[PDB]
């Protein structure tokens, strides 16, 4: 039997193995065709290739089929096939007029809800990026003494592994031991990798290394205020992948569209008959469909491109290390 | 009689019972199962197992008795059983088309505002989470000299014990005495119990530990700038729990929804006879439950998992203070 | 004539009667008290002792007034009692049916602007509260010089009376000459008596207490940074109570309101005839409930509970200094 | 022609008459006065001297016009007058009933993204004033040398002229010339005078007084760290006058609200007739008053009283220069 | 063919020849302008002539011909042309009446999604503007020493620079060699030019620029502290061009919006016969609107004016360093 849980297994497996695919940052010629007018058409023809029409196949499946159902009885019922005691399954569709409003509120209130954490996510890697940016910067521009040159080329390379480190904690099969093996040092890495929380241990790492650097109390104090920014992030991350919206907010959610419709077929079987079927798998495959994206855009992660927002750092570095002679050069050239 | 405030008491037994439960984060795997395609008929199966169902019993049942005495009543006036001077208890649905919007936007902005405070409350701990994660993470860093290694112990011992004092403070039945046992010391404990503020007692704790630790002027001042963390969480906390959202604005969707359900028979009755009774029994479960889901949510500490959050914060100082040795000798091996 | 000015007035009487009455913070009985099954009860038999339906009464009186001058024309024009001339005060309800949604939505946005107000206000008071808290930990923590006991002893009692001189700025009749009587000395309350700006006052004597405390200068500069928290927090409530919402987004929504409820009954006439008397009723009781309850919520600090807020403050200060001696002496046996 | 380019010169006229109001902050009375039962009557006899109403008469007239003539016309096609090749000029309200919901849902958003600059604005000005009191009362506080009397005086000159120059930059007509006449020296103003941003001038003065201080560096440090929020508070008043809503966000409403109002009496003719064109004339009146009044809150500053707020700030620094003798004397005898 | 991909190709052209058009900052006499009673005849007459109506072609004119096959094919099988096999392509409105407010929320709400990106955008540009302010000045203020006067002109330079560097790297076609030809020197342009990050080396020049300058440790400290700005606006720029709204969330709109338009003529063939063309362009030229108008507002640059906004901060630099000589001589003028 195609229905006996063989459709809601492959569209779970087809849903997951959509979850782990490569994101890329959008430049401006991605922009152009996110513009363009040929959007419509490409949209409807990328659909059977998306993971939310793929996912709403069960839903709309067995709704159509309950509306065949109410359907092929109502037929029954007249031009009569069966013992007169069998009622028609009909009613009137003045009750869910007045609730129409109050399921479409719900639906997309809860879809801003989700889209509120993935804004939320989307900040959190903001602030840490630009934070490794601006603490690589300034270890670059205060670090001088000659004697301190083994540990400052440590300290920046420990920055540049922080966002790939966090990466591999928030992104469910990632091996961590693969992206850092050209960042960190061979004996720095067993030491990254017998941990249980990676990006802990690699804040330790840039905490121990600014104390033994001879620099001023105050200018310590000044670099090491930098490393609150990468506590707040890994926070943020664990309690967005933690802490989900409340379990009442959307198995209310559910049971409404459940519930709504279940009872569809019999409250417009009065004026259109057997244009419920249609109807029906119309409505299931729109208000579904709103609740699904919802569902998937909510633990945000997945689908941010963060291996691209990792290797902006570390070419950022890489650049800034190799630009640092010449603008010395140049700065050394005022007036003299 | 069962309506004689017998369902009303078991409805708050129930749900009082279920506010109760033990939580825990989300992992991926439970990511998974929530994203799943099997979630509706889950959610389905898992009702009268909830305490938004349990808790809506009372208003449907009442609803439901009102429109099964009206619709008994229009009943006996039609192939009359009664003198003529009665007249037909029915009304036109156009007043009601023209008011419905108002209510639902009225319902779904309600719940709205009780997300907003739940959001407050994760976000609260968050920044709290992160804060004693970095000042432990700082301690372990700055405090360097040997004759303070009794003080730094105990400091680390405050700071992991704060979380749970905090959380024992918003949680309505909870021992604090048995959840720092092995936390704090045996007389810092006595200390803490006799205070009527505990994490205030606490933070006294961490805040007179820090002027006795033989550190300079500028680092005790940077390590000391670590605790209006802990009062902002204190503070945010307390407000959440004292000040509810405005009694005025809570008991207006109370009165209309009271109101909009005891005349919905009325207007109903004229296109739908006797099919009132379903058609105010589904109204009643989905606009009330509405109501219901944001009352619950609105005191938000009850439905966010605390003890995995600071059994986190006790997690992470135990790996800091163990990895220490290892990375010490690690960063000593540069250039030596 | 019940009518002439003499409802209006009494209902004005009734309404600034019921802003000063006592507010409590919230425990967790309440709360339970709050989600309980018989709120809808309980909400329903307190009307008629309520602000809100009592101040509308006018409004909903006038509006039903006028249903029925519309009815007792259009009947008697109907069996006619009066000349042909006259003709039946009927129209169609399809305009109402299109532009319901824009006073709906108008409405609900107005309460949702004047909720912002509430929880502005609320946020600023728990800022204000919080660092009244964390100043004062800091003082008891830092200040350790055995000559300045006597200036300490101030500076701790012109903190504890900062939200007292704030709550009776912002609150109408308040007497800050029994609030302040055994908090400050006599000699020193006679001075933030003749200030025009008394919490201004009350800043300024923490200022130059903090002036003349033998403090090293990063300490005092560290203390000093505590007082803007103040400054912020009076500018807050002074431009929430000085600077309303626009005027001109109220009027509309009162003179959209207004017209709506003027010809409601020529556009119910055609289809409930005489029945739009109680439809006139129900729709002013609901319409003018939404937007009188943003009207009473939005100058918000007589509905916040600040006595209780205050009473903390002085709570915590007084268990601080109490619970000294006890953890110095158990900080001072660490290692001897 | 009263049509011909006169209303909508007269409305303009008048409009920009009604910018430059004088407006005064709200104390308790008029709160009182706000939240009366006699509102809805005040605000019906207050149109007619508004600027919503006023400017609100061309596009009313102009679609009360177009009414009459489709009534016309279709009242001459039937009991013909005219040649039989002329159609009815009618239609079915159906494709107007799917489509309300969205013209109602925009219009109200783009009120509201008026009010978030308006509240923007407000909350601009709030730091603006905040940070001056603050910035006065520590130099009042810090600043204790004989010798730099003159410059003290001075430097609190420059503070309480930052809140004026920066109002008659974002005002349209004012003179600086006459409200700074009692504040800064002959001499000093010329200087202000001269420049093209003289709320830039005024931050160069207070920063230049700030180095010829004989303060330590540390304390100087602190001080000129206050500067910033009049950087921040000039930035801020500058992009929100500078830089509006999008206008393709505008021109949708504009256009959208064009169209469905040209149309209304042809799919309202059907069940009305000649009632059309007062159903043009209320929906005109309702829907173009909300635009209407969103535009005019969205550049923000001619609404807020910024003359009270910077005399604030005025009387402020006056009362605290008053108070130090007494505070100083009170603060000297503590133990002595 | 016009249709075969001619329409689609000339609406991109002139779609993308609009994005790369000039802004300027309003003043005082276009915000009389935006606010006239004029403006809905000016829009009006604007049409044709703007990007979001002229890029609404494609759309309108094939749901058009979409309705007027449909209306043909009806009208064939009416005074029937063809076999009797062929059914009537009619339904019933009472589906799509229950769906059109989930329809409308869902556009609204993907269009304030995207003004909020522009609000972002537009804060994120108003920080970064106010701090090369603020850091210019403070630069003015401090830098005193006569050994100095070379390097502080260049970073006095490099400031300026900095908001120009970031426009041409968030702006497709920009010159960044031509925008910065009299801002920088000769030598140090080139630098700039052979980084791949332009910002990013102006920022190294800047905080190299900082430690060559015989700065006390504090104030160097206080200077540098104002570099972690222009990090955050590289930051939020970058991740605002590079992760755009959920592609879920998008393609959700663009295929509802797709089937309700297909079928619409369809479900208004009972009412309105023949009719159904033009309901189908007016729907097609107001939702798809909507939806357009929300795709053009998303990546926020194009649209901010910051040609003005770098003018800003250099004009004020020039004013601060001309107006330097005037301010010393009036403020030595202090008792002497």
């Amino acid at each position: 039997i195609s229905i006996l849980r063989i459709i809601p297994d492959w569209s779970d497996r087809t849903q997951e193995r959509g979850m782990r695919q490569h994101r890329t940052l959008y430049d401006h010629e991605k922009w152009m065709h996110h513009r363009s007018s040929y959007r419509h058409l490409r949209h409807l023809l990328s659909s059977l290739s998306s993971r939310v029409i793929l996912s709403l196949i069960p839903p709309v499946i067995a709704f159509t089929l309950v509306a065949v159902v109410i359907a092929s009885y109502n037929t029954a019922v007249a031009l009569d096939l069966l013992p007169g005691i069998f009622p028609l399954l009909r009613s009137s569709s003045l009750p869910y007029q007045l609730t129409a409003p109050a399921l479409a509120l719900l639906l997309v209130f809860r879809t801003e809800a989700s889209y509120s954490r993935f804004e939320e996510g989307r900040k959190s890697w903001t602030e840490v990026i630009a934070g490794a940016n601006d603490f690589a910067r300034q270890i670059i521009s205060s670090v001088e003494t000659s004697g301190d040159a083994q540990l400052k080329k440590a300290l920046l390379q420990y920055i540049v592994a922080f966002p790939v480190a966090l990466k591999c904690h928030v992104i469910y099969g990632s091996d961590i031991a693969r992206d850092l093996q050209n960042l960190l040092e061979v004996d720095d890495l067993l030491v990254v990798l017998n941990s249980k929380h990676r990006p802990g241990c690699i804040i330790q790492f840039i905490s121990r290394s600014l104390q033994l650097l001879k620099l001023e109390e105050s200018r310590r104090i000044m670099l090491q205020s930098k490393i609150s920014c990468f506590h707040e992030g890994i926070g943020i991350c664990e309690q967005l992948i933690g802490t989900p919206i409340p379990l009442s907010y959307t198995r209310l959610t559910s049971r409404f569209l459940v519930l709504w419709h279940l009872t569809l077929p019999i409250i417009l079987w009065d004026d259109c008959h057997w244009i419920v079927v249609p109807a029906t798998f119309i409505s299931a495959a729109s208000l579904f469909c709103i609740e699904q994206v919802g569902v998937l855009i909510e633990e945000p992660f997945p689908m941010l491109a963060l291996d691209d927002l990792c290797n902006s750092v570390r070419n950022n570095v890489q650049e800034a290390l190799a630009s640092e002679k010449l603008i010395r050069a140049r700065l050394a050239a005022k007036g003299r």
